[PDB]
RNA sequence: AGACUAA
């Protein structure tokens, strides 16, 4: 037994086991992250086992630690810092990290046990490393634990809290707004504002302090400066993007929640190319998480959750599910085998087993463009499995005439390493590397051969 | 779009 937001002196034998594969799927703010693992971690190290724990962000990773300061833990994130003295046997990194490095040269230490919080995670590396955990541990190589308030398969957006929570439908804005929406400046507490994007945050965030609230921005962009500030440190709001979703502690009063998001989708009509879609509903994981983030606190029972529309269950368009098939199909284990997907995610999209395994230097180019180039899964996948080196960039120039890409109205021109002008018509159109003005400009370095 | 950045 336990007290005082202290691990258990007491650790079920069950779960070390190798073929146990368990799913603890507690409610958000049980102590999954800050009570349980510690005391799974305590009782790994006793008995001696290779462990390796993962994160879904930095976010959580640095949670982790806050619970895990002082354990032998080698940290392989930029979140983290320092040891490290290379004798650790037990490793914590985010989801994508560990699925980037089975993907590479370098080999994975053979884990006796995975745990892996935020399970549910559908980032297609995240349900790839899931795909290779539930592989080693059927192969009876592993015992893994997945850690999760919403398991795949979940519906319900307002599950059980520590607290009692007033859960509230309203319009919520998308951008700045002059009048109308009083009751978000004159809350007295402390509000986390989930937005789709960081460019959507920016302009939320600078209208909140015109108003003179205190207004911190959470990102992949911020996260390193800013998420400290949000521990140490008095704020008004936090606008974050989904990077705190999962996980988070912010010790925060409402949750403001539009419920809606970008999704990218793979398009068979006509030629295959990817489409951002939306704005449409997230999942009621998603909206479940976000709520999560509040009534955390059994000594703090006025909490909100202001949310708009219903969640949409059904993302089997989601170019993620495809995406995860692409690198779990050239994942293997040291036996041979290549891994198949956790079992409550298969069948989201129609096969084929194998389908996507490339070979030889195909699968190198791979990932030096995911890695390298930083172009989505799916392009990738499309230019390695063409035969196409990585420094080669002519796929780039010979899309046909509907694949011109276009900025402030204006056919986008190239001046190549060579110095050569061509107009940027990539033979594959994936909409993460155009759309954006800023993910278009990196594409253009990508083009011009400057990556 | 969002997330990741390892040996
Ligand atoms: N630094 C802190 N100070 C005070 N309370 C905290 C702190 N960190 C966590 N808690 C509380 O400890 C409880 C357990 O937190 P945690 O282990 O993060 O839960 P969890 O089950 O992982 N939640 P989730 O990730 O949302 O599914 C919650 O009630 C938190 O509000
Ligand atoms: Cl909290
Ligand atoms: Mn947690």
């Amino acid at each position: 037994g336990s007290a005082m937001g202290e691990p258990d002196y007491e650790v079920d034998e069950d779960i070390f086991r190798k073929k146990r594969l368990t799913i603890m799927d507690l409610h958000p703010g049980a102590g999954k992250t800050k009570r349980i693992l510690p005391s799974i971690v305590r009782e790994a190290l006793k008995r001696r086992l290779r462990t390796l724990i993962l994160a879904p962000t930095r976010v959580v990773a640095a949670e982790m630690e806050e619970a895990l300061r002082g354990l032998p833990i080698r940290y392989q994130t930029p979140a983290v810092k320092s040891d490290h003295t290379g004798r650790e046997i037990v490793d914590l990194m985010c989801h994508a990290t560990f699925t980037t490095r089975l993907l590479s040269s370098t080999r994975v230490p053979n884990y006796n046990l995975i745990v892996m919080d935020e399970a549910h995670f559908t980032d297609p590396c995240s349900v790839a490393a899931r795909g290779y955990i539930s592989t080693r541990v059927e192969m009876g190589e592993a015992a893994a634990i997945f850690m999760t308030a919403t398991p795949p398969g979940s519906i319900d957006p307002f599950p059980q809290s520590n607290s009692p929570i007033e859960d509230i439908e309203r319009e919520i804005p998308e951008r700045s707004w002059n009048t109308g929406f009083d009751w978000i400046t004159d809350y007295q507490g402390k509000t986390v504002w989930f937005v789709p994007s960081i460019k959507a945050g920016n302009d939320i965030a600078n209208c909140l302090r015109k108003s003179g609230k205190r207004v911190i921005q959470l990102s992949r962009k911020t996260f390193d400066t800013e998420y400290p500030k949000t521990k140490l440190t008095d704020w008004d709001f936090v606008v974050t993007t989904d990077i705190s979703e999962m996980g988070a502690n912010f010790r925060a009063g409402r949750v403001i929640d539009p419920r809606r998001c970008l999704k990218p989708v793979i398009l068979t009509d006509g030629p295959e190319r990817v489409i951002l879609a939306g704005p449409i509903p997230v999942t009621p994981a998603s909206a479940a998480q976000r709520r999560g983030r509040i009534g955390r606190n059994p000594a703090q029972e006025d909490d909100q959750y202001v949310f708009s529309g219903d969640p949409l269950k059904n993302d089997e368009d989601h170019a993620h599910w495809t995406e995860a098939k692409m690198l779990l199909d050239n994942i293997y284990t040291p036996e041979g085998i290549i891994p198949t997907l956790f079992g409550p995610e298969r069948e989201k999209t129609q096969a084929i087993d194998g389908e996507f395994r490339l070979r030889g230097e195909q699968r190198k180019t791979f990932v030096e463009l995911m890695r390298r180039g930083d172009l989505p899964v799916w392009l990738s996948y499309k230019v390695a499995s063409a035969g196409i080196s990585y420094k080669d960039r002519e796929w780039c120039f010979t899309g046909e005439r509907n694949n011109q890409i276009l900025e402030e109205n204006m056919e986008v021109e190239i001046w190549t390493r060579e110095g050569e002008k061509k107009k940027l018509r990539p033979k594959w159109l994936d909409a993460r590397v155009y759309a954006d003005p800023m993910a278009l400009k990196d594409f253009k370095e990508f083009a011009s051969g400057r990556k």
